[PDB]
């Protein structure tokens, strides 16, 4: 079982460290359920967000492995092309041993120029993984590095210090009560089926149910733009400049539980789960984003919350375990 | 002994994670040890460069108690003031309790907008400490919090992972042979009388002494303008744009070690440790600043010269000791 801590900033990314190479040069990464591929900036990349960013040298590792196999992948925000070699990967006190992983040569974009990380490591299922490239999780429990095929994620709530993705295990420590276990619909990312999203007993949103992924990608509550603009109603938020979309701090007090029923049990989040407040200032914890796929236009459970629903993700059965964080 | 591990963001920066609080609040320092303060912006700052990091919120920490006292520090490179307050520092494992540290209120200029780091952990003298501030050091000692008076860097070269400070303890298995024992000349910074900077048998700089710092928060080796300006020609070095006294990566094997003679003992560096290189850039390790004290213009030995001597300032008995890396 690997412990890998997990640095909360603003809590709206949270990131870790993980060394790739012999010796082996740090990097620190998003730990990603929305995606499946792992990626660092190199020596080759000439977009302006590899230069302030830690990149990677392969003719300094004595144990890289050169492949000719391209790779492309775009997110919600930023892509990057690339090339893929071979590694160790020291992540979470393990050393997961002939990683292929993602050597960017373009980085388009400003965004990733002004992010304090340098890669991501996805951990989503390898159906999705973009040149069919091996899923670190996946690489660990074929080569029989993890002692179980599940790993789970806690993240901190208040800038705190504490959130952890351990590999290969859970802890009780982390949640009340018990996890109750949720079936993967569709089989990619994490996708479970939402039932019903509502607020004061009367469904607001996914009547007759919706698809959602858990995503510990995404800082905020992501929605289809039509079902969270009206959300943004029923609590009150209005826009101010670039999405922010503003809510008076005051409100707080005031806002019922938005409950999420996902295979009837219900996980209600409170006004100070779904209301991100800095200093003195507060915002929606939702946002539009109409993310189409095969199976249905997602919604996309974020740290948002994440935060308050110690998650469990189990391979051996293809199902996400859910339970309030202690 | 604390274990302060620092992430090397591009052998310009190491920074480390400390806690504020209870229940803690994550913060990334540079461990300076040209100033002795501790502060991390907080929810009182207004300023640019406090909107984009973490702030210390008092309201969220059962164990913080306020004071009245001011603050103000000016860097080479930016400034603060802020409010003093006390708390429980959990730095390297140590749990610092009540520990006085700065909540800035102002962070003026935009370059610390840009830092991957919140805050600044000062680790020099109680002299020079803002408003008489307990250092951390002093406060772990006088608690016993620390076997030993001492503290040591090992800072890693090449974005490698392994940069670490140690604290009250010096580890063996980090240095080739023995360590050199320099005394500490004037106590404020780590301040030592440098004898000569010579470069193929001739004093290419500071005959007859000078006085140095060996000061981990400054990423270049520094000196006066002047004296600096002919060591640049004499490698090689040429201005491109806000510097960047670039290099022709090319130059790397014809050049010579300039050589730093402390307490009568010689110190190389060869061309390698001097001139920087990122990606296939290589860029000079010297800049040339001015710093009056009243025991004359300061030459700083930072990051260039501490990647290749492991150092361990022992308060103890007022001395700096200093041995290759292996
Ligand atoms: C206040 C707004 O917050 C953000 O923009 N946050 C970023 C991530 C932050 C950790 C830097 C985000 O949520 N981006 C989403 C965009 C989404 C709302 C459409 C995303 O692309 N997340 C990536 C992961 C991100 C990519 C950017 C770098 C950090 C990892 C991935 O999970 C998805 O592409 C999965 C797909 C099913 C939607
Ligand atoms: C390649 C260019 O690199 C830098 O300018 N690096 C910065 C530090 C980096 C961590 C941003 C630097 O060397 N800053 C020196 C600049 C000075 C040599 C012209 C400095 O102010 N360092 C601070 C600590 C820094 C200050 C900015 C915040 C990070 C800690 C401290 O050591 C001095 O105040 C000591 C004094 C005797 C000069």
């Amino acid at each position: 079982i690997g412990d890998e801590p997990l640095e909360n900033y603003l809590d709206t990314e949270y990131f870790g460290t993980i060394g790739i190479g012999t010796p082996a040069q740090d990097f620190t990464v998003i730990f990603d359920t929305g995606s499946s591929n792992l990626w660092v900036p190199s020596v080759y990349c000439s977009s302006l967000a590899c230069s302030d960013h830690n990149q990677f040298n392969p003719d300094d590792s004595s144990t890289f492995e050169a492949t000719s196999q391209e790779l492309s992948i775009t997110y919600g925000t930023g892509s990057m092309t690339g090339i893929l070699g071979y590694d160790t990967v020291q992540v979470g006190g393990i050393s997961d041993t002939n990683q292929i992983f993602g050597l960017s040569e373009t980085e388009p974009g400003s965004f990733l120029y002004y992010a304090p990380f340098d890669g991501i490591l996805g951990l989503a299922y390898p159906s999705i993984s973009a040149s069919g490239a091996t899923p670190v999780f996946d690489n660990l429990w074929d080569q029989g590095l993890v002692s179980q095929d599940l790993f789970s994620v806690y993240l901190s709530s208040n800038d705190d210090s504490g959130s952890v993705v351990l590999l290969g295990g859970i802890d009780s420590s982390y949640y009340t009560g018990s996890l109750n276990w949720v079936p993967v619909s569709v089989e990619g990312y994490w996708q479970i089926t939402l039932d019903s999203i509502t607020m004061d007993g009367e469904t607001i949103a996914c009547s007759g149910g919706c698809q959602a992924i858990v995503d510990t990608g995404t800082s905020l509550l992501t929605g289809p733009t039509s079902a969270i603009a009206n959300i943004q109603s029923d609590i009150g938020a209005s826009e101010n400049s670039d999405g922010e979309m503003v809510i008076s701090c005051s409100s707080i007090d005031s806002l019922p539980d938005i409950v999420f029923t996902i295979n009837g049990v219900q996980y209600p989040l409170s006004p100070s789960a779904y209301i991100l407040q800095d200093d003195d200032s507060c915002t929606s914890g939702f946002e539009g984003m109409d993310v189409p796929t095969s199976s249905g236009e997602l919604w996309i459970l974020g740290d948002v919350f994440i935060r308050q629903y110690y998650t469990v993700f189990d391979r051996a059965n293809n199902k996400v375990g859910l339970a309030p964080v202690a």
